[PDB]
């Protein structure tokens, strides 16, 4: 039996989290638009609808930001199977993704299980809401860096040396204010199925608040 | 640390295969010829290739035959880690075979590292060229049974019944030879770096063979 | 890095569960009366109160029978690497039994982590005192049988087609009541920490039912 | 499935390395010699012995020296399984040391699989011996320190700061040749079967040496 972690398994609820491989560079390359691109955003929550739609597994969410897709995951597949879930749902989102930016050169997600207890769920889609928003900040301040006649290394040289507020100043300053950017690009987006129809929420609450627990409370059951 | 699985790793020499997942239905609607079609089995072979080529990894080769690729590893990348190697592979190679062969629907392959000791590499190689054999003979039996007015179950419980032997019989009296088909067909193809060019071998001897021994001692080094 | 599991972790709660290795023969050697030996399991009961009082680590309860222990762990030892979990209490636990039955050859115990959802604790013992009592009815069925003349082969192969009605039925009808029989030999013993003294309790409810959803629900807090 | 890691596995050839778990406190009780003890030392040699003798498991050979033993095995018990194999030996090794010392407190050890090709298996026992080397010279300091009044915390100071040389100085003032210390001190004990009976060897040579490879050679065929 050489095939040794093919056996390892896990146990509900568990959350599979895929990020982009290397996408700093294969984005650079192909020009998208920085510090956010609408049409790589919509196609990662695409991306995450064609995965519930035809996948043939069954999570009960996809949460998205940045280069990253989280799934959460009652019902396992495959037997709770590590290597399989995390191959195939890596293999699956490579060729969705591929397909959705028409893409010329292959791309990859690498992907890992999160093992969770049901208590648990919240805290981890929300720290991930608050590393979610600690991109946020940190991809503005350092576009108006590069702006500003900045070579890379000194912009993050530089962008290590301050904290959020004093960032949240000089994109306030130069026109940037960073409350009225579109709730996607610092909350992130939802996308799940209901009573069955597949909805995307690019609308989606403050995770660890007076509207956002009642809402993921309903998103988990 | 909830991400358990993240840390397990693994040692040289490793064999990661990957084999297409429910490619039986997904990749049916384009209309490939049946049981073999070389369009396919190209889109195969630059799928590795392609791998091969801008991974970022360093296999030393690919063997692959119908919708599997093995690709032998003494350099492990992402420092053996199971989980990151096996989602990162299969992801690739997702998006690489959906590139070359231009889908509109997504696909996934599964991924698994098989543990090995040197000694046993070309035993290995010689079990999946067998496998390959095993998969030639009843792809043509079931292809024979269709164009003979048959179920698919039905298709399936004679297969099952008689062996090789009897089945070869059957071929050659439904007009098939299977000693004038193709190499590849049976053994499969090669993908690795030669004298420095990637080269694709549709033409290779049978692995545990007088021929075969130092062809792939060569190819392992 | 060849210490490839040395990584492998899990996560709160989880339930330690050792088996004695091949306990049949090297009990049937040293002496021990059978089915039940109040000096055996007091030896196991002494072993549980020895590990969950000087092993430096934190289980919620120890339960036995037979010759098993679980420990409950919400307080995770070791980072929860499991080859180190595993390997220490195993060790311990054959340690302290060593000392406490005075052995003059070794023996060991088997250890394995059941990784549980805190909501599936309650079920998870309840099994096991189900096949604590499975082994009850056996163990006087099959010893009942041996008292009758039998052969080995012949009450094992006996002992498989009647079910525990006929047995209850049998061994009443040979003068032994098996409601009668002391409660540690059918229901198990419990040993657990209280405000801080370690006690054991000999006379514990059956788990699912009036009085042992409380017990194990205050066990657990 | 609960049970997750047990089917976990492993391939031949492995080791399987036991270390004493907090040896230091738990045995400092009965009064051993320092830096080394004839008693304890022999009690580990007899402790290989044992398993070699009357586990019913078949390592070639043990290593072992301080408080740690590592056995070689290429045929793999309990189907490789990780956890029964690193539980069972760890468990096995407690109660066998736990008889030939006659503690009346408990001990254990931990237990690792390290995952080896045939090439590195010499080097392993290599890096071994060097580890023993170092734990040797070490030992030493540390007790002349205690002989010249010196605190704990003081003796650890001192003897990280320097290395090797000054160290040999320092033992040589303070009337201490290691050179003129037994073999075993600093080079450790191998227990094998040998033309069959079981037999413990107290004068190794260094493995990476002249005469110690072919030594080692031929404990491994
Ligand atoms: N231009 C652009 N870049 C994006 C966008 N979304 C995510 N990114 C890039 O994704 C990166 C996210 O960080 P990482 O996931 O650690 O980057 P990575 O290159 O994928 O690193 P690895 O996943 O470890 O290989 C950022 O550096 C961004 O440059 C986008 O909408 N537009
Ligand atoms: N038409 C056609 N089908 C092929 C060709 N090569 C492979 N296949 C199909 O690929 C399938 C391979 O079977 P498996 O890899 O064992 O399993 P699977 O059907 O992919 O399903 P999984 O268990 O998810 O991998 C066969 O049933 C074939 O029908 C080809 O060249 N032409
Ligand atoms: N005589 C006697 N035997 C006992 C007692 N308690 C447990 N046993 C033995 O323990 C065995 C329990 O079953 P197992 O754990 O599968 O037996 P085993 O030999 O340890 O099997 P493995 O753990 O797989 O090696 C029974 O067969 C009993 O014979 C006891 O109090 N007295
Ligand atoms: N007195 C005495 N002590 C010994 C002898 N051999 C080993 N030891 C002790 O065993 C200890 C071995 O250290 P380690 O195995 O690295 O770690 P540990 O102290 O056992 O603690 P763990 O990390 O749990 O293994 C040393 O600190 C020694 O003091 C001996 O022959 N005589
Ligand atoms: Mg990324
Ligand atoms: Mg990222
Ligand atoms: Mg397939
Ligand atoms: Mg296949
Ligand atoms: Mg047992
Ligand atoms: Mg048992
Ligand atoms: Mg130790
Ligand atoms: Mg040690």
């Amino acid at each position: 039996t050489r095939e040794i972690y093919a056996e390892m398994r896990c146990i509900p609820p568990v959350v599979l989290r895929a990020d982009g491989r290397n996408f700093k560079n294969t984005l650079s390359g192909l020009g998208f638009e920085k510090p956010y691109d609408k049409t790589f955003a919509r196609a990662m929550a695409d991306t995450a609808e064609l995965f519930i739609k035809k996948s043939g597994l069954s999570p009960l969410f996809a949460y998205t930001f940045s280069d990253e897709i989280s799934f959460l995951f009652t019902d396992l597949p495959f037997d709770g199977r590590v290597e399989k879930i995390d191959s195939v749902v890596a293999s699956f989102l490579g060729s969705a993704l591929t397909i959705k930016l028409r893409l010329e050169e292959p791309i990859a997600f690498d992907s890992r299980l999160v093992a969770l207890q049901k208590e648990e769920i919240p805290e981890y889609f929300h720290r991930r809401q608050l590393e979610a928003w600690r991109n946020f900040v940190a991809s503005w301040g350092y576009y108006a860096l590069r702006n500003e006649g900045m070579g890379r290394n000194e912009a993050a040289k530089y962008l290590k040396r301050k904290k959020e507020s004093e960032i949240h100043e000089m994109l306030f300053e130069r026109g940037i204010n960073l409350a009225t950017l579109p709730s996607w690009q610092r909350r992130g987006v939802i996308i799940s199925k209901e009573a069955r129809k597949i909805t995307q929420n690019w609308e989606i609450p403050k995770f660890k608040s007076e509207k956002g627990i009642p809402f993921l409370e309903k998103l988990i059951n």
